[PDB]
């Protein structure tokens, strides 16, 4: 009956971005190291503690490269193409942009470059949860909307402490609930980071309110 097809949507686009985790992690794993010569270059040529441009244009010329990141971005993006936000969108085109405009020792639109690659990388994990908004929004189900609204806050609440860590932790979580399989309220981080209980008790409310739902479709 009423929220099988709502079900069937969540599963397809669960499933579809399985890997949305893991391939941010990639970008990350990459470029890190480009992202912190700059970072340490500006740092230490801000205090006169001499230039060595080279590292800054090395670490531009890396991001520039084949448009690899550009188009591992853009990858991120088509993962969620029905769901994307256009938060997404300008962002990709704009750092695509400031990357074709960097020009060698020129050092501020490094910061510039390097202060949009962080934001990107956030924006992605927070389009994944906008797509899980957009979603679960659709159901005809009062706890399972409000709990969803509760999981999509806490989420974004997670991802300002650390995209990456979680964006990881959204993606399993959400991936258990839609496979049927107990969702973990253990900090997987031993609460080193410390927004991660408020959103797995967010995701119990979820998981609740999922359960109740499958019963109705049995």
């Amino acid at each position: 009956r009423l929220n099988q097809r709502n079900i069937n949507e969540l599963k397809i686009f669960v499933e579809k971005a399985k890997y949305y985790s893991i391939k941010l992690d990639a970008i990350y794993s990459e470029y890190t190291g480009a992202y912190n010569d700059i970072m340490t270059y500006i740092m230490t040529y801000s205090e006169g503690t001499s230039s060595d441009k080279s590292k800054v244009n090395q670490a531009i010329s890396i991001l520039k490269k084949d448009n690899k990141i550009v188009n591992k971005f853009k990858e991120l993006e088509k993962i969620i193409e029905e769901y994307k936000p256009m938060f997404l969108s300008k962002l990709i085109d704009d750092f695509a942009i400031e990357l074709d405009q960097a020009v060698d020792n020129d050092v501020s639109n490094a910061r510039h470059v390097a202060d949009s690659y962080e934001k990107l990388r956030k924006s992605v994990a927070l389009a994944y949860i906008e797509s899980f908004d957009v979603i679960s929004s659709k159901f005809v189900d009062s706890k399972f909307v409000e709990a969803s609204k509760k999981f999509v806050n806490k989420a974004k609440e997670f991802v300002e402490e650390n995209d990456l860590i979680a964006l990881k932790c959204i993606v399993k979580t959400i991936g258990d609930m839609v496979n049927d399989r107990e969702i973990n309220s253990r900090s997987r981080y031993n609460n080193f980071y410390k927004k991660e209980a408020d959103f797995l008790g967010a995701a119990v409310e979820l998981e609740g309110a999922y359960k109740a739902i499958k019963q109705t479709l049995l």
